[PDB]
This record gives structure tokens, C-alpha cells and sequence, in this order.
């Protein structure tokens, strides 16, 4: 059936979005704290990422306040995407055929 979603992911970071006109990284701080330790909280336009020391307190604090009424606002966490960007290339091709010649 469509019961829903599941699945497991190594992410300490916990993207919460649909912050209210009111909401910090202070407010982040002391929500997503109690319960775990916290490692630092970054806000953005609307929504913002919270970093937790270790990749369980996150767990908790995303099961527990994922769709929580934040300030009268139902946030949304999910497990943001690891830091990994790169610019990787290799290649080698190089010729020139100019061969002149006259009238």
C-alpha cells in the first residue's frame, strides 16, 4: 500500500525549511538542542540548516520535530545532502593541419 516513506541515511545535518517571520539560528539552537548537542545553525531566506554534533543527535531532533508547529509554522526536516563538490577533468587531444600552398 502507500503507507509512505522510509530508508536510512548517515546525515548529521538536518534541513529545516517553512520558518516563520520570527525564527533564528537562536531559536534553532534551543529547539534542536535539548535534544542533542549542537554543532552550529545556519538560516537562509526562509529556511535554514542545523548542525548537530554527531549524526544521532540529529536523528532525534528530526523525528522529533519534523512537522513541528515552530512559531505556529509546521517546519519541514529532512536529511540535507553531504558537502561533496569537485571539479574533476583528464583529457589529451591536440593537432593542427595547416598545409599552405600557392596558386
Amino acid at each position: 500500500g502507500s503507507s509512505g516513506s522510509s530508508g536510512m541515511a548517515k546525515v548529521k545535518v538536518l534541513f529545516v525549511r517553512n520558518l516563520a517571520n520570527t525564527v533564528t539560528e537562536e531559536i534553532l539552537e534551543k529547539a534542536f538542542s535539548q535534544f542533542g548537542k549542537l554543532e552550529r545553525v545556519k538560516k537562509l531566506k526562509d529556511y535554514a540548516f542545523i548542525h548537530f554534533d554527531e549524526r544521532d543527535g540529529a536523528v532525534k531532533a528530526m523525528e522529533e520535530m519534523n512537522g513541528k508547529d515552530l512559531e505556529g509554522e509546521n517546519i519541514e526536516i529532512v536529511f540535507a545532502k553531504p558537502p561533496d563538490q569537485k571539479r574533476k577533468e583528464r583529457k589529451a587531444q591536440r593537432q593542427a593541419a595547416s598545409g599552405p600552398s600557392s596558386g
